[PDB]
């Protein structure tokens, strides 16, 4: 622990500019309670939950016999939906995602940082028992009709979907045809997905860099008039680290990417290990586990003390809450 | 009153209790202040334009015929000139205000309901352009969708011309967005509207989309002088809309609006704070919809009984 | 002036050269005695209400009317008052004179049908989803609002509000054949205004296609008074060549068919 | 095969079928297929060497990122050959096609129909759709390089399909039309191409029996798998295969592709 701590101080030391600079925005936006996370599937596999590369191995081995592209990602399933009956798909959907799993502590942090909303693609209930776990409440919505009861102001929102009506493929976005409708089909959810991600500060996280949903996001993102957004950061955990080719392609295209590979070094199969570097790095940074030179204990203490200026006197018992 | 009438005012203020009730004020309630209807703008470019003097579409085309022909400085001059005119603020924006909204959405260029806000000593944050959204200072917003002259009295900062109308999904994305957004989450009460207005049947057409039962159906508050012929209020309560009608609330003139808005304004008002019982089993019910959640509970302090009844 | 005789020129050599498409409209149905849409619109509004349209009441009352009374009475009156022999009036003979390539018509009556097939200039009528992918013919009667052969029914045509709201929808290979048609084509504007609904939306569309990538079509303007410089120049720009049957010659209010008449056979005569 | 081959031959004769050459034909004269300058373009952005979203982006992300200028002179270095047209593209045209819809970019179509005689005003820009002098038409629906060896005249990366209906009203418009007016067979087409898929999305918007379903010749090496054939056969597609319609080697695709052509064209 001592090790890990010292390890990710002597990081944090000697990281980027660029990077310090986004950690320092993160930050700031979780302190002012207007952080979105938004989860893929990296958090939910962090969890051994079952990985959709296995689910279109099974269509594909129902249908041809023998056990993938992006395409052949939503062509099988639509395939296996078609050609097949929607019974067998339900089946299979069933059979594999009814399963219990413990929340990793990348839910933990995730959690931790206090996200305003917390967007996701992932169908399955783990970020939900999260946040039942720490005690705050998230309202969740996962289906067109749960938009307009939403009981809090902190959402959950499923953007594809869930089985919490049940473990039936009309629940869920997985075939070709629930992506090609799913403006038609999720207008509401849609549409509140877009709201926060232009109301908020969004961080992708358990998201490869040419995904399909961060494809379409970043479509959309174009159509928005120049710096009426913030850009989204999306923290990349891939093996290897991030080409510069494609680093500055993906942060033309709206992104501030954090490479966790490109921070820590570790084991190709060791994406824990950087999932843990980068909330790690966030978590401490807000807790104040960074801050080392006198210069910077000044600073932290007059962003806590500054606003209180405007005031004649602060009554000690204030002044706990003032340092939290 | 009639029983649905009564029904819309208890889910109103139920909302507004809540703080999830959003106010879509139009042009109506603008003009109840005197402030120059469009129709003045449109005449005036017409008789620029032509000898001298609308139709729906003709509220679009005049204007953008008057801006292709006679340049956008003329168009904003004409503009300029037409609404750089300081208007005081009605007691229907005070009553709305009063409503306690959680957002205001508007189709008003001026900013009555601005200074209202700031009177009253309500903190909106006001978005009328696109870089407003990102920017929103606070959780409630007040939203101008189709712009206002806050950066100037210009034509490109507001949607006036035909030209506007048709690119504003484009143009306005994360306005037009926002605005989806509140209407789906939020119970929508529209003061100031016309029923064939424009942008309320856009709205309908949009909310013809959405799933059967996924959304609710948003409050209208009609002022015209006559009472809603029983064909159209069919027609549109069927397309998503529960009519509160200002004609049938009272009897009045053909041309005191004021006094048509205010009888709505006040009857919400003031039943803001009354429960609604009259026979026994309304009271019966209000105080069960009290007690009940009390059940999980063994045992309940008396004391505490005083917070369960405000 | 120089301009209406180039403009009836350029006519008259897609005419010579075989490219020669005309857009029939409103104004040369009703010429031959053919009920106004506003009529219909006026007797919707009269059922609804019992008294009496901008261009959304246009679509509205016919919507409202089949909303609430309900598919049945809509096209119970639609028989009633569009179910008639009528004549084919002179503009029909000349029109088809003309030599079109294809006549795409907004208007849902059989009369440019029974004038093609009376006067011997043959084309495949295409008025439903069924017609454009089985015709025989290589020029097409494009009904683009469908029409009453199936029956006198709404569903086959294009009235009420929501069947313009779910047109591209309803209506993908018909739109699509009118709209290569024009791109392929010289269109004449005949029988509409320049506010009609349909004449702004293919506007509209025209406003997304690339800079001088398509012929202006050629409107006729058959209307009482003559048009305004600013109206003139404002729908000019919007890639429309517009000849006026108000400037073209001097008549007074009810003379609709001499206009038409004149606006035709001067540029049949040109050719 | 027997009914689509009468039907192939109906048309032909009465003058309504067209053909949808993809780059199979052009790969078959030795035109560099698509994924090979995808992997050149890979290899001058991460220096070593494929699904469409990869197929559209390292062209968009060698553009974006090198710029215009490098995209142009890798297309102007791979494309500034010329290669004899196939025995294929003489039996395509052997069927006297109403209108013929390529997505290659090429000159082989052209020099082919010259060559044997046949006009077809050759339709590869929008202002090219006004001008046209024919009926026959030779739809090059994603441009050409007649205009020059230039990024912006071809669709081949990702931008370009993004803003394909925008940039191409008139060509997507002529397309359709074509499409639904004619009986169309595709030749030299992946079964799972980004193209021929955006064909069946928008053709299951059509109603009912208000097409004619397209001929779809496929010319893999193994006989398509009979869920594959069943659920493209349900999405509008008559599947007409060359491996199982006769027995061929692998890398010996020009022979099934004459087996299809010349069963159709002896099937007149
Ligand atoms: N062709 C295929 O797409 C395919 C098919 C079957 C299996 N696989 C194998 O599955 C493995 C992982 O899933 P994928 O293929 O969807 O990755 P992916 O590259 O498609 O997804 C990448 C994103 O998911 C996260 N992630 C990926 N693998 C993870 C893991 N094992 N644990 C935790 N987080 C992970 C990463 O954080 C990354 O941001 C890969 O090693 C892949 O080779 C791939
Ligand atoms: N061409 C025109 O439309 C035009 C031009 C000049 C005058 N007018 C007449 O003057 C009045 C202008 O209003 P409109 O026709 O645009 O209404 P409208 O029907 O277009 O607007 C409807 C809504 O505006 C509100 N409203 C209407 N008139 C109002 C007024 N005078 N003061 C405050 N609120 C009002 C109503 O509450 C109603 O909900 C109308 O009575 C109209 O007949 C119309
Ligand atoms: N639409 C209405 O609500 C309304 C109201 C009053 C009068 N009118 C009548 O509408 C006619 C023209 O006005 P509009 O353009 O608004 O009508 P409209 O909506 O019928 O327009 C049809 C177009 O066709 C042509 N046309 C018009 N009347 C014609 C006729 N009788 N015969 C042949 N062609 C004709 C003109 O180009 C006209 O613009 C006049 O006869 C007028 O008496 C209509
Ligand atoms: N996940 C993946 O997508 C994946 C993985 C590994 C390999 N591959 C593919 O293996 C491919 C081998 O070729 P392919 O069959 O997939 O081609 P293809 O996928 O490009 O199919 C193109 C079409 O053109 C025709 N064609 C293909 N090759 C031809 C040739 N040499 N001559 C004439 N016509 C030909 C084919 O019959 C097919 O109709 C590579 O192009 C590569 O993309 C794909």
């Amino acid at each position: 622990s001592k090790r890990y701590g010292e390890k990710l101080k002597e990081v944090f030391l000697m990281l980027d500019n660029n990077v310090v600079e986004c950690i320092k925005e993160i930050t700031e936006s979780s302190r002012n309670g207007k952080l979105v996370f938004f989860v893929g599937a990296g958090v939910s596999t962090l969890s051994d939950y079952p990985q959709w590369w296995r689910l279109v191995d099974k269509y594909h081995e129902e249908l041809y016999g023998s056990p993938y592209s992006s395409d052949e990602y939503l062509r099988i399933p639509q395939i296996f939906y078609n050609v097949k009956g929607e019974m067998a798909f339900d089946g299979i959907l069933k059979d594999f995602f009814q399963v219990d799993k413990p929340t990793n502590p990348i839910h933990d942090k995730i959690l931790a940082m206090n996200p305003a909303h917390v967007i996701t693609t992932n169908y399955d209930n783990l970020i939900d028992t999260a946040c039942w776990k720490r005690g705050k409440y998230f309202s969740v919505i996962s289906a067109e009709e749960d938009v307009a009861n939403a009981t809090s102001s902190r959402y959950l929102l499923k953007v594809h979907g869930d089985f919490r009506k049940g473990f039936k493929g009309e629940n869920v976005v997985l075939k070709e045809d629930d992506y090609l409708n799913y403006d038609q089909n999720y207008p509401l959810i849609s549409n509140l997905m877009k709201t926060i991600i232009a109301t908020h500060t969004i961080v992708f996280i358990g998201y490869g860099l040419g995904d399909y949903n961060i494809n379409m996001l970043l479509n959309w993102v174009r159509k928005l008039q120049k710096d009426s957004f913030h850009k989204p950061f999306f923290i990349r955990t891939d093996p290897s680290p991030i080409e510069n080719e494609t680093l500055i392609y993906y942060e033309n295209k709206g992104l501030r990417i954090i490479d966790a590979a490109s921070l820590i070094d570790s084991n190709e199969y060791d994406y824990l290990e950087r999932y843990s570097a980068v909330m790690d790095l966030l978590i401490e940074s807000q807790e104040n586990k960074f801050i080392t030179k006198d210069d910077e204990v000044i600073d932290y203490i007059y962003g806590k003390i500054s606003p209180l200026f405007a005031l004649q006197y602060i009554r000690k018992i204030d002044l706990k809450h003032v340092f939290e």
